[PDB]
């Protein structure tokens, strides 16, 4: 019809006396009439992501990323749903990208890595850690 130029942030008109939410954004009435009405982003991480992953709400969206230890197979950094997840635990021994210390031998897990020690590990740091040394 026409455009109101009163809408309020995040919101656009509908016609030259009404708007409505952008998408990803929500308000108390389906239509807003007044430029006092809000249009606040909606958290859709707390309404899924898939496997080794996690949801982190932005402004208008979100975004389905891969957790910290594992990289998306398809190489997609960000994704929408379970369907687009190709996360898989990132093997840091084989890629050589474990920080291990020439005393020890890098053991991957599943989310992580460690590093083990013939040598026994200088005092104050464990062995089976990621600065294990050992002598
Ligand atoms: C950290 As998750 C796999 O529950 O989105
Ligand atoms: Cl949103
Ligand atoms: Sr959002
Ligand atoms: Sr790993």
């Amino acid at each position: 019809r026409g455009c109101a130029r009163w809408c309020p942030q995040d919101s656009s008109c509908v016609n030259a006396t009404a708007c409505r939410c952008n998408p990803g954004f929500s308000s108390f009435s389906e239509i807003i009439t007044t430029p006092m009405e809000t249009c606040d982003d909606i958290n859709e991480c707390a309404t899924s992501c898939g496997k080794f992953s996690d949801c982190w709400n932005t402004e208008g969206s979100y975004d389905c990323v891969c957790s910290p230890g594992y990289e998306p197979v398809s190489g997609a950094k960000t994704f929408k749903n379970e369907s687009e997840n190709t996360c898989q635990d990132v093997d840091e021994c084989s890629s050589g990208q474990h920080q291990c210390d020439s005393s020890t031998v890098c053991f991957n897990t599943v989310g992580s890595y460690s590093c083990r020690c013939g040598w026994k590990p200088r005092h104050g740091i464990p062995n089976n850690q990621k600065d294990t040394v050992c002598e």
